[PDB]
C-alpha cells in the first residue's frame, strides 16, 4: 500500500502515499554508505562498474573492470568481497523480524524482504595492510509476499531528491516529500506486487535522432555524496 | 606514416597526413555495412550491444542481451554467428597480400593486418525461414608489424564525419577531410606503432560535478546511417 | 517414435525403434566433422573445451583456453556458426536451413566453432581447432559405436543420441559407488586421427 | 626451503624438507573447514562447482549452478570472501590480515564462497553450501592423507599442497594412456560427513 525509498546513506524511507507522503517507518541499519572509495580519476557506479574520467579531455571512459571482476584478479594484492543479507520487515508497522546473512539468521519474534548486496575491493600493497585504494559499492532490491497507484501517479526527481505524487485528474501535485540525500532506488508496493519506478522520466527523419539522442542524455545522472563522484544509469 | 578511417559502410580509407590528408589508398571489400536490423524499439551499439529506446517516456535503457549473448539462447528460435577474418593488407601501396579466415585464406603474390569482427542474430520462427527480425554488428581492428605524429595533431569529429589535422603551432588547421559516411574508427600508424584516436575530444565543490557531467555527456555519440540508428559510446 | 543419432563425423541418422533398427533417412550437412585439428599432446571436446596431455605426468590438466575465448583474442582467426536444419520428422526432407547470411526456402540446431592460427606476414596456417555439436528438439554402448532385439553400427563414433516418442524428445548418455559413478562418466576416445572428450 | 600443506579443515600446517618433516609452524585461521554443507545425492568442489548423483544413474552430471552464481539470484543469502594473511615465512607469525572490512595491523590468500537458502517468512536454513581454498605466492599421497626418507600424516584429508624452495613456489599434485590419465585425474573423498570432488 506504501512507497519505499532507498537512498545513498544506505537507508530506507517509507511513505503512505496517501494523503501525505507521510513516513510511516525508517530503517536505518549501520551498513556503510551505499557508495565509498579511499584512494584520471575512477568514479565508480551503482551496479559496480567503474569509469575513468580524464579531466583533460573532458572524456568518460569505460574500465574494463567491476568491483567482482577485480576479485578474479604484480606489486599489489587484491582483497574484498561481495555479500547478500535479507533483512525480514513487518510491513507495516516497522520492523525487522530477522536479518539473514552467511553466517547466520538473527531473528525477533512477534511482509517485506529487504536484500543489501554489498560489493568491496580493497587494494594492498605488500608486505603490509597500509591499502592503497578501495572501492565498496552497494544496492537494495526488494521483495513483498503476502505504473503507480490508482488515482495518482509517483515520480522520482534525481537531481532534486524528491518523489512526488501527481493526480491523473488534471496533473497536479497531491504531495511532495523532501529527502535529505540522493535517491538510489524507488518502489511502489501496491496490492501485494512490488513496482520499481524508473528515475528517469519525462512526460505530457533527423527529427527522431534529436528525439532519441534526446533521449539517450535523459537516462544518465552523475551525482555527488558526500564527496563521493557516482554514476546512475539504464 | 599514415592515418586509416573505418566508416559504416564497411569500407576502409587511409590518407597520407603530410601535406594534404591525401587519399592514398581505398579498400572496399563487399562484407555488408557495418551495423543493420531489420524487424520500444532496439538500438545496436558498435560493440554489440542493444538499448530499448522507449519513445514514449523519453528514456533509453539497457537491454541484458548481447549479439553475441543472444546466441546462446518459446515460440522463436535464434540463428547466426560470430566471425573474424582478417585481411593482409600491404601498406603502402594498397593492397590485398591474403584474406584469411575460418574455412581457408585466400593468397596473392608478389606490412598493415586489418581484422574485421561480424556479430549476426537472426531470430527465425518456426516452421519455416521467415525470419522475424535480425541484428548484425561489425568493426575492425589494426595491427601493423615490419597522441599523432610531430608538428601535426590529428582529430575526429564523429557529429561532421571530418578528421582533421591541426598544428601544435597555432592550433590551426593544417589539413581537413570529409568523408561521405560516419566514422566508426580512426587509427594513427606512426613509426612502426598502431596509435588509436579518439573520437570524443575537446581542449584548449559542484564545479568538477558539472565538468564531469560535461564530460559524461561528451562521451557518447548516437547516430544514423541509411536509416539505421546505432550507438558510440566510451 | 523415431530415434535419431548424432555420429562424430557430422551427419544424422535415424532409426525405427520398432524392433528393426532400420534406417528411415540420414542427412549430411556439410560443415565438416564434430571434431577437427591439426599438427605436450593437447585434447578439445564437444563443448568446446581444451585439456593438456603428457605421457609421463600422472595427469590430464585444463588449459586456460577454449576454442571460443581464443576468437576474443601468431594470427587467430575463425568463428561460431548456430545454424538449424528444419526437418519433417520422418525420412528428413530439410524445409528450411537457416543460417547467419538468411534463410533458404524436427529442427537440428549445429553448432561449429573454429579458431586457427595463422602466420602475420603469409597467411599460412599454423595449427587450428573445429569443434561441433548437434541439438535438434521439435541404451547405447559408446563404448564400440553401436545403439542397442535390434542392434545398429557405425562409423562413426558416436557424439549424442535422442529418442523420439510421441512428440517428446529424451536423450540417453559407500564413497566407491560415487567414485566410481564419476569414473564411467567421461569418455576419451580417437577420431580420426585426433583424441577427444566427451564431457559430463 | 619449506613445505606448506592446505588440510580440507581450513588450517595451514608447514613442514621442513630437510629428511625431517617436522611441523615448524601450523596455521588455523577461524573461517571454517574448507567444505561445509546440509541436510539425488549431489557433490560439491573446490571450486566451487556443484555435481548431482544418483546410485540406480551410472552417472555423475553437472549442475547447471554454482555456489556463486546462485548469490547471483526459497530465499538465498551467503557470499564470497577474498582475504589474505600475511605470514612470515618461517614459524607463520601472521604480520597484516586484509579483510573486505580492512586491515589489520609469505601470504595466504582465502578464498571461500557460501549459498544458503532460508525460509522466506522465518528465516530458518533449508539447506546451505560452503566452499573455500588456499592460495599463497610471495609427492604427495591424496588416496590416503599424507605427504612423503620421511611421511607425515593428516587429519584431515588433502586438499592443495605447495613446496618453497629458494624462493620459488611450486604446487603438486595409444588412447589406454589417455584415457588412463583422464581416470586418476579427479578425486572423490568424504568430509565429513560429505561427498566432495578435487577437479582438474
Ligand atoms: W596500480
Ligand atoms: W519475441
Ligand atoms: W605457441
Ligand atoms: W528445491
Amino acid at each position: 500500500s506504501l512507497v519505499i525509498i532507498s537512498t545513498l546513506d544506505g537507508r530506507i524511507a517509507a511513505l503512505d502515499p496517501e494523503n501525505h507522503g507521510k513516513k510511516q517507518w525508517d530503517l536505518d541499519v549501520g551498513s556503510g554508505s551505499l557508495v565509498s572509495s579511499s584512494l584520471k580519476m575512477i568514479i565508480p557506479s551503482l551496479d559496480g562498474a567503474l569509469f575513468q574520467w580524464d579531466r583533460d579531455r573532458e572524456s568518460m571512459e569505460t574500465v574494463p573492470f567491476t568491483v567482482e571482476s577485480l576479485l578474479e584478479s604484480d606489486d599489489v594484492v587484491l582483497v574484498g568481497g561481495k555479500s547478500l543479507t535479507t533483512y525480514g520487515l513487518s510491513a507495516y508497522s516497522g520492523k525487522v523480524r530477522y536479518i539473514c546473512s552467511a553466517l547466520g539468521c538473527r531473528q525477533w519474534d512477534s511482509i517485506l524482504l529487504l536484500q543489501r548486496t554489498q560489493k568491496t575491493v580493497r587494494a594492498v600493497g605488500p608486505r603490509s595492510g597500509n591499502e592503497k585504494w578501495n572501492f565498496s559499492v552497494g544496492h537494495f532490491e526488494l521483495r513483498y509476499i503476502p505504473a503507480a497507484i490508482m488515482d495518482i501517479v509517483i515520480k522520482v526527481s534525481v537531481a532534486d531528491w524528491k518523489v512526488m505524487a501527481f493526480s491523473k485528474k488534471g496533473g497536479h501535485l497531491e504531495w511532495e516529500y523532501q529527502f535529505c540525500t540522493p535517491i538510489a532506488s524507488a518502489w511502489l508496493l501496491k496490492d501485494g506486487k512490488v513496482i520499481p519506478i524508473s528515475l528517469f522520466d519525462d512526460t505530457s527523419e533527423e527529427d527522431i535522432v534529436e528525439a532519441a539522442r534526446g533521449a539517450t542524455e535523459n537516462s544518465v545522472y552523475l551525482g555527488m555524496y558526500r564527496g563521493q563522484l557516482y554514476l546512475q544509469s539504464s
